[PDB]
């Protein structure tokens, strides 16, 4: 890898926004959803701080490499899911925002991330890291509450996951060449994903067999 051809600096413009939104929109929607759930605000409110934390990591790996983020291309990269936790949060469901924020973007973030950092330059390696560490150090606050809440969600859960699981892999098909340039394998971003979010919904209460059901519905569209 080549830190510093054209070829990777560009690719890296649109990974490091998309990043850099991707916590940018986490803060938001975590202050939000301290909003909707005021019963558990303080860890939310703990949650949000941290996430903007990382924005500022994730800022300083694009300055180090001389990368101005594509934050266009980025905001637009997370535009229908975006609007569907607006959408799911102005009419207060809860339960479709949580799988949006605390289970799908959250696998994709960490295996993202964790598919980027044998691979990623000594600065930029340190950050991921302790980025990794602490987004998962703190306990997976949507997760906890979605399995003490699991009978009166199990529906809208399954609703929730058909529309959103599906535009979480357009994502990954759009950039897939990108991460590549930054050593990133598709298949192994496919495989952490499915892992993390498959387990994270075996753990709030589905059989493997709908889990499986679950996941399928996200492969069309
Ligand atoms: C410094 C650049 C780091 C590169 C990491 C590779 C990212 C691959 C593209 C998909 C990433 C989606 C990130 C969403 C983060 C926001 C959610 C945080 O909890």
């Amino acid at each position: 890898i080549d830190y510093q051809s054209e070829t990777y600096k560009d690719a890296y413009s649109r990974i490091n926004a998309i990043v850099i939104e991707g916590e940018d929109e986490a803060a938001n929607n975590y202050v939000r959803l301290a909003e909707l759930m005021p019963e558990q605000s303080e860890e939310l409110a703990s949650l949000a701080k941290m996430e903007a934390r990382h924005k500022k990591g994730f800022t300083a790996c694009g300055k180090n490499l001389n990368v101005t983020p594509d934050m266009d291309f980025a905001k637009k990269f997370f535009s229908d899911l975006h609007g569907n936790f607006q959408v799911a949060a102005a009419a207060g469901n809860i339960v479709t925002c949580l799988l949006i924020q605390a289970l799908i973007i959250e696998a994709f973030a960490i295996s993202a991330y964790n598919v980027y950092i044998p691979h990623a330059d000594d600065f930029a390696r340190k950050i991921t890291e302790n980025v990794v560490k602490d987004e998962y150090l703190h306990l997976n606050f949507g997760e906890q509450w979605l399995k003490a809440n699991f009978e009166s969600a199990k529906d809208e859960l399954e609703r929730a996951n058909r529309e959103n699981l599906a535009i979480v892999w357009r994502m990954l098909d759009e950039v897939a060449g990108d991460a590549l340039v930054l050593g990133m394998e598709k298949e192994a971003l496919m495989e952490d994903f499915t892992i993390a979010y498959q387990e994270a919904l075996q753990n709030i209460g589905f059989s493997t067999r709908e889990t499986l059901r679950m996941l399928t519905a996200g492969l069309a569209a």
